[PDB]
């Protein structure tokens, strides 16, 4: 009955969802897409995510309902299981606020830092600085919030799960966390979770 | 009024003023002047630690603050029962297309604006990257809009999030030509009285 099909790859956005699945204890199976062979752009996959990116899930127990966008998947799974997002109005909204901060801010900006720092054909220092500086500013917003609360929305939630896999690779992006003591505490706490350790290994 | 709206005349601010106008919620406008750096003032950072607009304070809910346009939209829809279905699949479709906007259209078209209009040096590579990526996202929107009248089926907060960005495509240097479904959707939304009102907030 219960089964999530997960279409993913070893990237921060993929790890968001595998971490969530491991935390929640939901049965799932992994379809690891090869970017090398453009499998994320194949017609059969566009039927599931028209954007042709990972992650996406198909919920086999819900008439093979497709969900794309890591943040939407996290919300779907949290509502499905009642875990990792409070049911009350304020608690729920706080989670969604920090989740949106990740989806609109941390992920896209740090991703562009990766692009210009590591992947772009030509070296453009102006673009590199823009994104590394913007990522660092966002990290400072997180650090400030984590001075008032143990996790972003209070208790650990899908907002922390969305954000951690990006912060985790800050060195790859060329962004330092020096001086960010609250963020560092949070990094240490999350990386110690067994579900997080298991989720980071998917796909293998 | 029940809602205090902190905003400025940008696509992200227009998402929320459009939403409030569609829903018939009374609100008070606080137009922040970036010229005087009002969005970096400590009193505003208490509401949105990221120091950006839009943000709201819901007077009807113990002065609860909500930041991030996408989170504000979900909050308002849940408060009013408007512009997002109650059922599992219907709700999720809205959230998926909302996340597509928040993580994709907004950030990518915003970077196109930066390199095309605002960056201290002309970097044709960067301009091309974000204009091409924006066009690619528009084509995905166009495809979906062949399957349904609006992004999630019925008109919803997912359309309200996406329209203020598509509306300014020319500023970003990106064409909608050849995208007949997207063009149908642009025309249908621009014809809505509440959209016309929301786009005028705040006044000069
Ligand atoms: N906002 C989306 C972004 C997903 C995304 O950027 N996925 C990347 C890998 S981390 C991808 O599939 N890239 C392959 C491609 O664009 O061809 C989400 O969070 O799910
Ligand atoms: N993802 C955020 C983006 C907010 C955002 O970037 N707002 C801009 C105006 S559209 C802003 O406040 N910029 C002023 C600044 O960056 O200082 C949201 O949708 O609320």
């Amino acid at each position: 009955m219960v089964m999530i099909d997960l279409y993913t790859a070893a990237t921060p956005n993929g790890h968001k969802v595998s971490i969530a699945l491991e935390e929640m204890g939901l049965p799932y199976r992994v379809h690891a897409l090869s970017f090398d062979k453009k499998e994320q752009k194949a017609p059969e996959f566009l039927r599931i995510n028209p954007n042709g990116r990972i992650p996406a899930i198909v919920d086999r127990d819900n008439d093979d309902f497709a969900v794309f966008e890591s943040g939407a998947i996290l919300i779907y799974l949290a509502e499905k299981t009642g875990q990792l997002m409070p049911a009350d109005v304020k608690g729920r909204s706080r989670v969604i606020q920090w989740l949106m901060f990740q989806m609109g801010g941390v992920g896209p900006m740090q991703g562009q830092a990766n692009v210009f720092f590591r992947y772009f054909p030509e070296k453009l220092q102006g673009a590199i600085d823009r994104y590394q500086h913007e990522t660092r500013r966002l990290y400072e917003v997180l650090d400030g919030r984590l001075g008032e609360a143990e996790y972003l929305a209070g208790d650990y939630s899908i907002a922390d799960i969305a954000t951690y896999p990006w912060v985790r690779i800050h060195d790859w992006s060329g962004v330092a966390v020096d001086g960010l003591d609250n963020l560092q505490r949070w990094i240490a706490a999350i990386e110690a979770r067994p579900a997080v350790q298991r989720g980071l290994l998917v796909p293998r």
